[PDB]
């Protein structure tokens, strides 16, 4: 007996088709937005588009392939392998795009002055092409001979009535589990995810250190102003002005609109030097007087540039957190399937995960191709505003 298999298959297929429609629709919207809006045409978003293209292909190709292979139909074994492994190409391309995005944001926060000369559109396009070629080679490695085509299941073969040279096309009968665990999971998925974690950690550490240095320079300036006003001798005034001069050169070093910026620090450093020249001549009262002028420069220029530096860094932190959420949802959607394969492979004494749980893990991995458009809409204003413009105009 047993419940007719078509009832559970009907549920699985209906859900897969629903996922495919949403993956296509949301990721077409991502691509449309980047095409339409020049504010979104930057190197970081070329990798976003390449990632969206991979998720569109999940809806158009990988999900129809997944539906097909669930039937166990008779097929030439290398045709079966291609149907079984093509999703691994798309998932490897996703990993490469995610890693490139992390490295891009790391270069941007670490050497912002060098970023635009290092990371160019033409270089990014070449990297994307190379990553797609490598993704094919990695995901289709079983077609080069690392496969179970040489050891068919003759009982399944005959019970399904397959012809000569055909196998019943079932994922775990043709794709070796040592490939899936050692090569795909450990080397190709888990190592890059761990690298991505380390890069994001370095981004947040770099932002935190720059904000700290900003605050240190600011408090150094203000405290030494208090020392000068409280002072009773030219050499103490002289000492404090020397500490202010270094903090000021550090802040200028670490902060059109850049010509106004120089003028503010020019007034500041020139005023420190005027007060120091007085100091070396022992005119401490005139030095203190001249040091009071610094307060109007601090209020008119230096505090303004401190605030803009701070807000720029907080925006980069917020943007890096958004992109890291994407990486974390990729891991949440793909790890269950990988972990099931580890049990299958490493615990021969364990009963195999039941079929309903296999298909639930497969559906979960596919739902990853729906979620990124929602993260962009909720977390990134320029995407959200462009989405709104597109829908109101071309759908309403
Ligand atoms: C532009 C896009 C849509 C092209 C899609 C190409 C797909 C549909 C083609 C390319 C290679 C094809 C496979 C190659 C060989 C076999 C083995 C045969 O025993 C069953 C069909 C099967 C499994 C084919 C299924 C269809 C297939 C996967
Ligand atoms: C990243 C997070 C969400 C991972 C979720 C953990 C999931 C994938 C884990 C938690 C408990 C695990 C199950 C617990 C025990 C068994 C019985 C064994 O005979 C087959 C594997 C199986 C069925 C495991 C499959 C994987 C499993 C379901
Ligand atoms: C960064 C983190 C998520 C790394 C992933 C942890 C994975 C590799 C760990 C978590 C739980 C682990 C499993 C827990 C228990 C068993 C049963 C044992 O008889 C064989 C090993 C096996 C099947 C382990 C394999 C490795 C395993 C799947
Ligand atoms: C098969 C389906 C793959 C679908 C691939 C769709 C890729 C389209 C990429 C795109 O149109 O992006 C233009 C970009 O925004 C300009 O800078
Ligand atoms: C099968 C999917 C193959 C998808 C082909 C690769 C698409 C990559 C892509 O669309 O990149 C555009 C580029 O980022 C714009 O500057
Ligand atoms: C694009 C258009 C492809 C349209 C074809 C969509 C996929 C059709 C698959 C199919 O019809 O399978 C035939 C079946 O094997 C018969 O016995
Ligand atoms: C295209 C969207 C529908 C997915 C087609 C699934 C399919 O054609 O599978 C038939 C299977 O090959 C029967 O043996
Ligand atoms: C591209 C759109 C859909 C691809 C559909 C996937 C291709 C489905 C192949 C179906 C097939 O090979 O059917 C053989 C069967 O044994 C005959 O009875
Ligand atoms: C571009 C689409 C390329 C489509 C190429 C389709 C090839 C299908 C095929 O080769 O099927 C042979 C089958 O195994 C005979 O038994
Ligand atoms: C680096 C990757 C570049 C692409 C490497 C391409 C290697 C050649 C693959 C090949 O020749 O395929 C053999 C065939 O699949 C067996 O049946
Ligand atoms: C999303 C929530 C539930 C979807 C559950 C999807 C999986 C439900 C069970 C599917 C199943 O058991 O599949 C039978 C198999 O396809 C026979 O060949
Ligand atoms: N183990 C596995 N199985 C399947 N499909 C087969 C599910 C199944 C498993 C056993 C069985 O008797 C009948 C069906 N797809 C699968 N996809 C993956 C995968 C993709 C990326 C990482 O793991 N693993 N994987
Ligand atoms: C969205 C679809 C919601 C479906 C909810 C209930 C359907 C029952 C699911 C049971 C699946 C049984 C398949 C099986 O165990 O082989
Ligand atoms: C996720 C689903 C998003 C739905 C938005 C519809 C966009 C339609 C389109 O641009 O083709
Ligand atoms: C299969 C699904 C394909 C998804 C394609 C994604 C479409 C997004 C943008 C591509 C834009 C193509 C050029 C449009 C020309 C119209 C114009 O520029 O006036
Ligand atoms: C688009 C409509 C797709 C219809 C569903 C096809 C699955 C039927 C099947 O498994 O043979
Ligand atoms: C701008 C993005 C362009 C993407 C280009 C992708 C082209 C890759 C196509 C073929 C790669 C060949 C890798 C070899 C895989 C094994 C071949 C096989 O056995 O079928
Ligand atoms: C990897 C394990 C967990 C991933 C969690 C997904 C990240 C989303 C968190 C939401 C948030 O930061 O507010
Ligand atoms: C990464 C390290 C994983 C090492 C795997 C341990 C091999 C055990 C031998 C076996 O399970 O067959
Ligand atoms: C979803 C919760 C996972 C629990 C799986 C139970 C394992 C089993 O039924 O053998
Ligand atoms: C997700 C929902 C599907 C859960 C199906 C679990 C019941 C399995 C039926 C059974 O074999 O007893
Ligand atoms: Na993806």
């Amino acid at each position: 007996d047993g419940a007719p298999p078509i009832m559970g298959s009907s549920v699985y297929i209906t859900v897969e088709l629903a996922i495919a429609v949403l993956a296509i629709l949301g990721n077409v919207l991502v691509c449309w937005a980047v095409w339409l809006n020049s504010n979104l045409q930057n190197v970081t978003n070329y990798f976003v588009v390449s990632l969206a293209a991979a998720d569109i292909a999940v809806g158009v190709l990988a999900i129809p392939f997944a539906i097909t292979i669930s039937t166990g139909f008779c097929a030439a074994c290398h045709g079966c392998l291609f149907i079984a492994c093509f999703v691994l190409v798309l998932t490897q391309s996703s990993i490469f795009s995610l890693l490139a995005i992390a490295i891009d944001r790391y270069i941007a926060i670490r050497i912002p002055l060098r970023y635009n000369g290092l990371v160019t559109g033409t270089r990014a396009k070449g990297i994307i092409a190379i990553c797609w070629v490598l993704s094919f080679a990695i995901g289709l490695t079983p077609m080069l001979g690392w496969n179970n085509c040489g050891q068919p299941k003759e009982g399944k073969n005959h019970s399904q009535g397959c012809g000569e040279g055909q196998v019943a096309c079932l994922f775990e009968d043709v794709v070796p589990m040592n490939y899936m665990v050692y090569f795909n999971f450990f080397a190709c998925v888990l190592v890059p995810l761990l690298l991505m974690l380390g890069v994001y950690l370095r981004i947040f550490l770099a932002a935190r250190r720059q904000l700290a240095d900003l605050e240190d320079n600011w408090e150094t300036l203000n405290d030494n102003l208090k020392v000068i006003e409280k002072a009773d001798n030219a050499a103490q005034v002289k000492d404090a002005l020397t500490k202010m001069r270094a903090a000021a050169l550090d802040a200028q070093k670490a902060t059109p609109e850049m010509k106004d910026f120089r003028h503010g620090f020019d007034i500041l450093v020139g005023q420190i030097d005027d007060a120091l020249k007085l100091a070396n001549e022992g005119k401490v009262k005139e030095a203190q007087a001249a040091a009071e002028q610094l307060k109007t420069t601090r209020n008119a220029y230096i505090q303004k540039y401190l605030e803009r530096a701070r807000s720029t860094l907080q925006k980069e932190v917020h943007a890096a957190k958004s992109l890291a959420i994407i990486v974390g949802l990729f891991a949440l959607c793909w790890l269950p399937l990988h972990i099931i394969n580890c049990f299958t492979f490493f615990c021969p004494d364990c009963s195999h995960a039941p079929l309903w749980l296999m298909y639930l893990a497969i559906v979960l991995s596919h739902t990853n191709s729906v979620v990124n458009p929602f993260i962009y809409a909720y977390r990134i204003r320029e995407f959200r505003q462009t989405f709104r413009k597109i829908i109101r105009s071309h759908v309403l």
